[PDB]
């Protein structure tokens, strides 16, 4: 039907999150949508993270990019794809602690 992630335009992006503070977890890959926020991203990121990390109101969403390295938005991350989605979707969700 159609090829790997090439060109992708439209209402919706990707994210690869990444657990960092009372659980160890693995990196894991996130669907995004066009007005995503934050509720979205802990939620959905709980969702792939299911073990031990399902808190949508007790986690921070961070992100490392080349020209914004490593960036950190509190809870209220719902501008936080406004600022990440530059180049690169590696951001680490990091839990309340």
């Amino acid at each position: 039907a159609l090829p790997l992630y090439n060109q992708q335009v439209g209402d919706c992006c990707i994210i690869r999150v990444s657990l960092d503070v009372d659980n160890g977890n693995m990196y894991k890959s996130i669907l995004v949508t066009s007005q995503d926020k934050a509720p979205a991203v802990i939620r959905k990121a709980m969702d792939k993270h299911n073990l031990e990390e399902e808190e949508p109101e007790d986690y921070e969403l961070l992100q490392i990019l080349s020209d914004d390295r490593k960036l950190k938005i509190p809870e209220n991350a719902n501008v936080f794809y406004a600022m990440n989605s530059t180049a690169n979707y590696d951001f680490v969700l990091k839990k309340r602690t």
